[PDB]
């Protein structure tokens, strides 16, 4: 019912460091005929589940360095690709992508797989969306690993979550310009610019899902939704603030990519105060926005922090 396209499988033949078998679901309530891809790694009967959410304009490939660490620790790791990204199906019209469309997919996924004892791992859009999940069913969430992300609230409630859109000119402004304007958007080139330590093979893995601009509607809409927040987004995100501040009682681990011009320290310190019991953050001096690219360290430290209370 949603007009969508699917990336040819051959586009993923040659991926670097991505030996994870695909799992797919196409029978999701509210998403008729759309196939979603997700990784399911580690012991499937584990008590702990790490749910790893990606952001713009990435995919589960982003968690490739963290997956193995978490799995070896004894947990199961779920890393889905949102519709419009990675190996998931891609709606062709930008109007089909909304905050609720992606949020509801996540709740559906979680129910479908009956996930519990979840350790939420978020960053960027993965956090804008993922941070609003617990309030919907708190019993299934137990820990949080938060990297450069915040809540899409209104400017008055949390100015820190809106100021970055406008300043600096080489921050979100540049980011959005790079993504929504080009008529021939090359994601490998964009990733190399924003994640300078990527090797060429890695960069190409980011372009793999999109053979041409027709597969990029979800890619183009994400930045627009940061700039133009709809009411449902605002209301949902505002209610999540209260959850984190007063309801949350789980364990938290925070990591900040210090060189991020978007969701760095002036967004993270403010987030830190809103999360009840959040501890001192792990600042990674050489990491930019894509904290996951220096993920092994993050995965190891978080596990160390959590054990030290369990």
């Amino acid at each position: 019912m949603i007009n969508a396209i699917r990336t040819p499988d051959q586009r993923f033949s040659n991926l670097d460091q991505y030996p994870f078998s695909p799992n797919y679901l196409d029978d999701l309530p509210g998403y008729p005929g759309l196939r979603a891809h997700y990784l399911d790694e580690g012991n499937s009967d584990a008590e702990d589940v790490f749910l790893c959410l990606h952001g713009e304009p990435t995919w589960s490939y982003l968690y490739r360095k963290m997956i193995p660490v978490f799995a070896e620790s004894g947990a199961r790791v779920i890393a889905p690709d949102f519709f419009g990204f990675g190996k998931s199906d891609k709606p062709v019209d930008e109007e089909d992508y909304t905050f609720e469309f992606h949020r509801n997919f996540l709740l559906a996924l979680i129910e479908r797989l009956d996930l519990r004892n979840i350790t939420l791992v978020v960053q960027d859009w993965g956090g804008f969306l993922g941070l609003t999940l617990p309030m919907a069913d708190p019993s299934r969430f137990k820990r949080l690993i938060i990297m450069n992300a915040c809540l899409m609230t209104d400017p008055v409630t949390q100015p820190a979550f809106s100021a970055f859109v406008t300043q600096p000119a080489d921050g979100f402004t540049a980011w959005k310009y790079d993504l929504v304007t080009p008529s021939d958007l090359r994601l490998d080139q964009f990733m190399k610019r924003w994640a300078p330590t990527l090797t060429e093979a890695e960069a190409s893995a980011y372009a793999a899902p999109f053979p041409d601009t027709s597969y990029q509607a979800g890619v183009r809409k994400f930045p627009k939704m940061v700039a133009q927040r709809d009411q449902a987004c605002i209301d949902i995100s505002t209610e999540a603030i209260s959850f984190w501040q007063n309801d949350w009682n789980g364990q938290t681990f925070m990591a900040i990519g210090m060189k991020d011009k978007l969701l760095g320290p002036d967004v993270m310190y403010p987030m830190k105060a809103l999360i009840n019991g959040c501890p001192e953050p792990l600042e990674i001096a050489d990491a930019g926005h894509f904290v996951q690219e220096f993920g092994e360290q993050v995965a190891r430290e978080a596990l160390k922090h959590f054990a030290e209370t369990e």
